[PDB]
């Protein structure tokens, strides 16, 4: 089965609404991607939707021939890592805890997928209310809600799918809990100090009515600390401090989703590490390839929580022994070479960059605006930001769209400036055709 | 790190309850598990909780030079498969059609992670009934709930935590909906015919109640073929075509979830194949290594169902490429080697064994049963079952429990009689101690 019958092949199995391009696996590299039919290269803004944090065959990990063998030996089979532990993943553990971890959230715990990273946030918290209520003379059958923000997005999994509400397409027809939502108090422009503040404070009240009205049921409020989906949302850090507090005057816990956000892609190990507020429990995923939480803070108070307690928490393999494996050489390359940093002075380059698009085309590129390398801008009308991904891909370049009318950028850590220049020149040109 | 520092490493992060062995690697190979630390090699009947079909580090992938530059081509990267395409993944999917497919069900759908494929089975099935009863003037809210056995596993995630049922550590303290139950009308010693024909009509009843007093809003019935982690109960093909009918009487799907049974195990592809009960969708994971759904039948009566209609299900990666070229290598060994044929006689080999244990130890080896190589037998209390497991491995031997007082067998495809008998010796060696 050759590269022009891929197509073809699969559209007998399955619904192919992916690219038009079939992944040469050899040949890309870095911030290309190269298509097997056509040897066209492509510059990558989209990463495999923000989960690579090298961009394709890093050198780092190709030339290295003990890591060969090292993968290799982690490939050929899958353990159950639930059940069966190995070097490799003590390894992955270890270095993981020391380039991301925190000390205030010694837990770990992985599984496969971001969907599932964010339910066992969900189920230790569950869990955590209602030992903490059955302590202090609350019906332990309280404590099953979780407070969470419009735009949303944290998954399309059983309790995810009752959280994310961006597209009524993801949702529609699936049943879900009756949770409580709140709205999103965004930065948006043309709102000053005042003005967000006030934004925040009925977001906030909403909050507070929500705790209020289902008294000790609230287990935990979630949120992305930038919507990635949802449209590249971002928050002040006030409005998460005020969350902070109002999470620990209610006794429920603070959980951030970082699977979009994570592993330095803004700048630092995690987003909340810039906004100054600590969670109870983190979600990440993507870019880490194997997925899971991070947990502490307040999590200690129960004793018996789900990460003292065997068997409360579980999955068949505990996670991908090959992702661990990679994971782990990708971690030591961005200690090594100091990528986070990088992604701050890149991030300021293409925020400076999308800044002049602004200013050069007014009335077309809307709110330009990010942290690190997570940026994005907007467009008038969604006919527009369709049309502008079209002639993008027309000129080689990958973006994604989110929301109704946002563009977002999703460079690889290791992105040079050369090829931002790239990317802003082919937006360059394809604004005139647009308008 | 070395292997005698992994447990203190993976303890400073992670409650460490698994075996105490350290996996070599390189080393395992077959029906052998290698301890790192020792050297000391055990028999494997557990094979990753039934996820591994051909055992460690199987010659035909270890020698097949080929195979391990289309493997490190697929492990250096994780592509997201969703949106975009390769041959390796091609290659995957037409090997998956050829050896595993069944022509009723052409649809596929890949994800990580088995708790997930079971999801999507009943999101297939909460779509399809909302427009089924929309396309028939009946409230397209309506179709929400699962009919499901007592005793059942279908993970932990969840839409599946409303479903699992086996011990209480599993669910207790996370939200469910309140779904309908019905008791599992399982083969038990000491009933004949008329007895289970009994037995089944009183399920039977209670399914029919359920459907009559939720009109419209049972989607879907699911059940596992044999009941795995519940304690290996087997039901006579009788009872699920019976189930067959009433789902068609009633508008519902029927799903099977062969997450456990599946790729050969029992001695076909699938259980279901056995049992000459044709579902509209099967769940499937463990041994395919990638997991996911295929479905069919009746699922195409409604022409905007979730397979024909884009983003009504997806994840980032759509299944790690990885396992897609390994299981790709493994479905093509057991083609090749005739694997299925090879489980149908030593299944019926491990299965004669039991009962002559069966035979020599009336009182203390009870029910013994199996299907293929899925076989089982249990023990008078929960106390000789885990006495007997412990001294099992003392003597090197690995096997699982299951329910209150089962101990099952879950060998690689690829097991000898030799090994089976040296399986059985131990049991004999070790039954004496806990009587
Ligand atoms: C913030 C966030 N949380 C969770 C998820 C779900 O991750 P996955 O697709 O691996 O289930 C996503 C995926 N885009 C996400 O962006
Ligand atoms: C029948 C069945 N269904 C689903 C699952 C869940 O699979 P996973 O652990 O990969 O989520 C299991 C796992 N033992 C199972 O046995």
């Amino acid at each position: 089965t050759t590269p022009d019958r891929v197509h073809e092949v699969l559209g007998r199995s399955m619904l192919v609404d992916g690219l038009d391009i079939v992944l040469d696996l050899t040949r890309s590299g870095g911030s290309y991607l190269v298509d097997a039919i056509t040897g066209r290269r492509y510059l990558d803004m989209f990463t495999f939707v923000a989960s690579s944090a090298l961009g394709m065959n890093p050198p780092a990990l190709v030339d290295d021939r003990e890591f060969h063998a090292e993968l290799m030996q982690a490939a050929l089979n899958k353990p159950s890592n639930s059940d069966v532990y190995s070097v490799a993943m003590a390894r992955f553990v270890e270095t993981f805890a020391r380039v991301l971890g925190d000390p205030a959230l010694p837990h770990l715990f992985f599984v496969e997928g971001g969907a599932l990273a964010v339910e066992n946030a969900l189920k230790a918290a569950f869990d955590w209310k209602s030992r903490h209520n059955q302590a202090h003379g609350i019906d332990p059958a309280l404590g099953t809600q979780v407070l969470h923000l419009r735009g949303a997005f944290h998954g399309r999994s059983g309790y995810t799918l009752s959280l994310t509400n961006t597209k009524p397409t993801i949702t529609a027809r699936f049943p879900k809990f009756d949770w409580p939502r709140i709205d999103a108090p965004y930065m948006r422009p043309g709102l000053d100090e005042p003005a967000m503040a006030a934004l925040e404070a009925e977001a906030l009240r909403q909050a507070r009515a929500a705790f209020e009205t289902r008294p000790h049921d609230i287990a935990c409020f979630v949120a992305e600390p930038i919507q990635g989906e949802g449209g590249d949302r971002h928050f002040r850090p006030e409005f998460f401090a005020a969350m902070r507090e109002l999470c620990d005057e209610f006794d429920a816990l603070l959980i951030f989703d970082e699977v979009q956000t994570g592993c330095g892609l803004t700048g630092t190990a995690w987003a909340y590490q810039q906004l100054d507020v600590a969670p109870d429990i983190v979600a990440f995923g993507k870019k880490t390839q194997v997925c899971g939480v991070m947990a502490g803070r307040r999590v200690d108070e129960v004793a018996d929580n789900v990460f003292a307690v065997p068997s409360r928490l579980n999955s068949t393999w505990g996670g991908n022994l090959t992702d661990m494996v990679r994971a782990r050489r990708i971690l030591e390359v961005i200690e090594a070479e100091g990528l986070f940093e990088r992604a701050v002075q890149h991030g300021k380059y293409l925020r400076a960059r999308l800044d002049e698009l602004a200013a050069d085309f007014p009335a077309v590129v809307l709110d330009p605006r990010g942290r690190g390398l997570m940026c994005a801008f907007s467009l008038p009308t969604t006919a527009d930001r369709d049309e502008l991904i079209r002639q993008l891909w027309q000129r080689a370049v990958i973006v994604l769209p989110a929301g109704a009318d946002t563009v977002r950028f999703r460079p690889p850590l290791t992105v040079s400036t050369a090829e931002i220049d790239a990317a802003i020149a082919a937006v360059r040109s394809a604004l005139p055709v647009v308008t």
